[PDB]
């Protein structure tokens, strides 16, 4: 056996803290901190939570680790940007994991994995394909935004680097920002470049070629040498530029106290929506950028098989469109592309260091904590609600969804990453032409222009959709087939494209028998799935946290374990 944890999430400046467990080549546990903790993005703090899980879950202790990996080379971090490495391996395990939790005989060997090769380990060795093109488009590792490198016999090998002044994901996030919608929200402005009009996707600041892009706006050896990425220095000159080319100034937040509410609560100054050609442009010029990168490391490598990740391969519109494109045969993306994979890969770098096969994620993505009946009847009779448990339960919440109801659905180990994938999700009608503005506006009291996504049957998704393919993390969009291209108001757009999870018996047993009997019920077996938590918190993870979400929004029914809790 080897044992391989590998972390993400470190006290000074950092998020989306996670832990992974790999064991033998295959993923024991995963979780982020954020869902435990219950504080968003996983913000300045070694995972302990997470780790603490990951342990637990799979019977072990520190002592019973072959090596832990931290998916960034902070020593080169320290080196470069601080002025020095002030750790012992030893000090630094101290801090990744406490002693207090995390008690130890010895310190394990301590693995650093350089940044953007957690990444593509993330992407490679979880594949299930033994070769292909690796394109890494980031915020910024330890001093690039981008790398394209080769994958093949269980090797990764960089081709070329990009600056990190030339970031992709900070150029989309500092537009997001600027939107209102926020730095930490570009899936929103994804979201919202949907109903935006692209009139210039250079935003008179990018220059594309058929390898990529080029970025004039700035020096791309541009260094915050305060700092260890070049947040700051991209923020302002996006900033500046976009004041100078966009008829709109910087949307502004607003903070005042709501007496409805009892608080002060952040506002925007303008409603983002105003913004959605800047959106629209933005994404343009992304996905122009990237399918010329694609191409390039495609081309160099004569690989048909492309691999992505880096927080921008959350990005499934512009992965669906990078699936259709003529230089590509086969796609894999992970759904932990952003830096909560990282662990994960680290993890799998250091497990294929010391020999290990790793295998592939498979088809889902639920390796976080799950909870017996008892533990679940414990977090219920906690609240004094009255609840069921019905002879079908799947077959009752298929009925709930057919008639129109929303059903909070929290079964299993949770999914990683920031897609519900049917472990902790809210479940609502694919076949409502109301549903959308049902869960947006009165639910989830979020923006009226959010879109929703479908899970459905593998077995019914070449029906369905235009490429005969697994989507299993909903990391890519896809058109739907004729047939079903107006089947499905809430979860397909007018262009026919969708954002799809397909879902095997195997990945999800339960979910694919509720998915089954909706299907008898409705024809298709296919419902709408949006992520289980009230907007900017987290998704919820426990028992406790599930009943929570549902006392404060008005959802029809929860089904937790073999339980159904109803208004
Ligand atoms: N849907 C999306 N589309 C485009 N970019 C995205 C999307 N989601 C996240 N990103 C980008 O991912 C970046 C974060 O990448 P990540 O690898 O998680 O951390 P880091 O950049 O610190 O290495 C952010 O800069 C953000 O702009
Ligand atoms: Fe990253």
């Amino acid at each position: 056996h080897m044992r391989v944890l590998g972390l993400n999430g470190w006290p000074r400046d950092f998020h989306d803290a996670s832990a992974a467990l790999l064991v033998d080549g295959r993923i024991a546990a995963f979780a982020e901190e954020e869902r435990l903790t219950r504080k968003k993005h996983g913000y300045n703090t070694a995972p302990v939570q997470a780790a603490a899980f990951c342990l637990a879950q799979a019977g072990l202790t520190v002592d019973d680790l072959d090596a832990v990996a931290f998916g960034w080379d902070l020593p080169a971090m320290y080196r470069e940007r601080l002025g020095g490495w002030p750790h012992s391996d030893s000090e630094a395990l101290d801090i990744l994991l406490p002693r207090d939790v995390f008690p130890r005989r010895t310190d394990p060997p301590l693995h650093f994995v350089q940044h953007h090769l957690a990444h593509a380990a993330s992407a490679y060795y979880f594949s299930g394909e033994d070769r292909g093109a690796v394109l890494i488009v980031d915020g910024q590792g330890e001093e690039e935004c981008v790398t394209l490198a080769h994958a093949e016999g269980g090797k990764i090998t960089v081709l070329d680097t990009v600056p990190g002044a030339w970031s992709l994901g900070f150029f989309y996030e500092h537009v997001s920002e600027y939107t209102g919608l926020g730095g930490d929200n570009p899936g929103k402005l994804m979201g919202l470049a949907a109903h935006g009009t692209t009139v210039d996707e250079t935003l008179s600041a990018f220059a594309f070629d058929s390898d990529g892009y080029r970025l004039n706006l700035i020096d791309p050896q541009a260094r915050d040498p305060e700092d260890w990425d070049e947040y700051s220095v991209t923020e302002r000159a996006w900033f500046a530029h976009l004041e100078r080319i966009y008829r709109l100034p910087p949307n502004e937040f607003v903070r005042r106290y709501d007496p409805a509410k009892g608080r002060v609560v952040r506002d925007t100054r303008r409603d983002p929506y105003e913004y959605r050609d800047l959106a629209a442009t933005a994404q343009a010029a992304l996905e122009r950028a990237v399918f010329g990168l694609a191409d390039s490391v495609l081309a160099r490598t004569g690989e048909r098989t492309l691999f992505v990740a880096g927080g921008v391969g959350l990005n499934a519109t512009m992965n669906g469109k990078l699936l259709t494109r003529s230089t590509v045969d086969k796609m894999f993306v992970p759904p932990v592309a952003s830096d909560i994979g990282v662990s994960l890969g680290a993890a799998a770098a250091v497990a294929v260091e010391l020999g290990d096969r790793i295998a592939p994620m498979g088809d889902t993505a639920a390796w976080g904590p799950e909870f017996s009946p008892d533990q679940v009847r414990a977090a219920l009779d906690r609240t004094g609600l009255a609840y069921r448990e019905p002879a079908n339960l799947e077959r009752e919440v298929a009925a709930l969804i057919a008639s129109g109801k929303v059903v909070g659905w929290a079964q299993g180990r949770g999914e990683v990453g920031p897609r519900a994938l049917g472990q902790r999700s809210l479940l609502g009608s694919a076949h409502s032409p109301t549903m959308r503005d049902h869960i947006n506006l009165r639910v989830k009291d979020r923006e009226w222009w959010r879109p929703f996504a479908p899970s459905m049957l593998r077995s019914v998704s070449d029906q369905v959709l235009e490429v005969d393919a697994d989507f299993p993390y909903m990391i890519m969009t896809t058109k739907v087939r004729a047939a079903y291209a107006e089947r499905l108001p809430s979860v397909v757009h007018e262009d026919w494209s969708t954002r799809p999870q397909t879902v095997t018996e195997a990945s999800n047993p339960r979910y694919h028998r509720m998915l089954t009997e909706l299907g008898d019920l409705v024809g298709d077996p296919v419902c709408l799935n949006t992520s289980f938590n009230d907007r900017g918190e987290p998704i919820v993870s426990s028992p406790a946290d599930a009943l929570l979400t549902f006392s404060r929004l008005p959802i029809d029914a929860l089904a937790v374990g073999p339980y159904l809790v109803t208004k």
